[PDB]
């Protein structure tokens, strides 16, 4: 049971987080074996798919050490089920204060999404310094981030949205940016076709470009 | 009186809503005749004009089945006056929780405006799933809307701001987009000169473009 | 002591506000000197720098008629210290309702930052009509401002963020724009190397481009 800051530091070593949507929860086992084999033992499983909770539970049992996030959490029921399924922390696209307060009252780490100054100031008012920046590219990309970093100099940021091979290095060049999220290397059609080699290829490719 | 969901379904058949600002309230009659004749029996009368409430009243008396929205509603006094004037629903540029609650406590349909994830979360927390997206082009346009529809896949959106003949079809191609608001076919200068023929043509032009 | 409205009219005459980040408090005297000789008796001292309070106090004593703003104020302690040090008003990058209400409760003028309709409507609900627009360029610049001035036509705006010589005239051509904030003419390097002449040249350069 990692604290929020230990999770943040573990993400800082990883730098890229796969955002996984599944139609079939059993696909999480060969998928996670492929991610771990290629050096990424972390996954944000989206509640946009109904199979999310069962996948978190199966993965926790098979790989007790895997870093697991429940993503796109919008309701109190999802928080509760994310915690009992075994997730390590929660990720949300926006900041709904009842949802943030609930994770805090359950000692359940949460990285909420912000994209402007009002949202950042609500987060800082609730004791939160590590946030998701979403949607990254449509909200102004690297230019908006650098601008928000003038007055909010100690924010720890985790961007998601419109991030690919062509711009991941631009985001990772910024010291306050902890890690980026994306799904091009774990695309839904590749998971559905069980093409584990293509997935492992794309994983190695993003890992290489980052360490360039 | 129509419920909120019935109004959303009517707007979905119309697809384009005229946003009207006028100096002389009496012009709403020839203007609505011109809209009705050419296939568009709907109007959003903005409270940016002082002639707004008299125009809504006059129109409700002359054409009892016309769909009428009161736009730019920022105060409780305007909410109350829009209701007694006879408007079917309220439209707002942003989301003030006190104005939304009053409309819901008065059984008066309201489509408030948002442009980022924080504002969408508050709308969903207050039981609202049909929102105005404003200002649409300056907030990032179609690309910002598609990015928002990843996590909030059930929102029903009505874009306003920067919409014209050249981009109305790019917005209407997205399924969750109900209808768009626009003022170029009801330009103030044409209303000031009572140029009802040019208004009729512009309305027919957008209607045909959309059907294409 | 000036009221909030009196400060706004005072900024409407200056048109440009130096945003200063000092490492050494004593540098404020030679800086205030250069600025005051070249036509701008006004500064926004950031609490981003540890010696901000001493700088304001020193500057107030030496030139009691200078217009001083405490900027980047995020906590109640900062509000209380900015007032006892002698600042005329507070500038914030976003809008934290607890901070604004405390300034109003101490009769201390504040211009809070906004960049989207929801933040504007919270301001208006709090009786505020003069706001900082930040970060200006990254939020859509001149195009965002003009789209927001449609429904919020009485707003009084002060943009900051990406404002340079190449675009200050585009913002000042909008009547609701009171004055812009910038730091290129009082840049870090120039202060530390005590380049009072290079700074004085840039101040005249921007005042001239504005009045052209």
């Amino acid at each position: 049971s990692y604290t929020t800051q230990q999770i943040i530091e573990k993400l800082r070593e990883l730098k890229i987080v796969p955002v996984i949507a599944l139609d079939n929860a059993d696909d999480i086992l060969p998928l996670a074996d492929t991610l771990a084999k290629n050096g990424l033992s972390v996954a944000e499983i989206t509640f946009r798919s109904e199979a999310a909770a069962d996948a978190i539970r199966l993965l926790r049992a098979n790989r007790p050490d895997f870093l697991i996030a429940a993503g796109t959490v919008l309701t109190a029921e999802q928080v509760v089920l994310a915690k009992s399924s075994g997730a390590d922390f929660v990720v949300t696209p926006g900041l709904n204060p009842k949802i943030v307060k609930l994770c805090q009252d359950l000692n359940f780490p949460i990285t909420p999404g912000v994209n402007n100054p009002m949202a950042i100031e609500i987060a800082l008012e609730m004791g939160i310094s590590a946030v998701k920046f979403f949607p990254a590219e449509a909200s102004g990309g690297v230019k908006m981030i650098k601008a928000l970093l003038g007055p909010y100099a100690q924010l720890q940021i985790m961007p998601t949205g419109g991030i690919g091979l062509h711009n991941i290095r631009d985001y990772l060049a910024i010291p306050n940016i902890v890690a980026c999220g994306g799904s091009w290397f774990v695309e839904k059609k590749l998971i559905q076709s069980n093409n584990w080699d293509e997935i492992g290829r794309l994983v190695r490719e993003v890992i290489d470009i980052i360490k360039e």
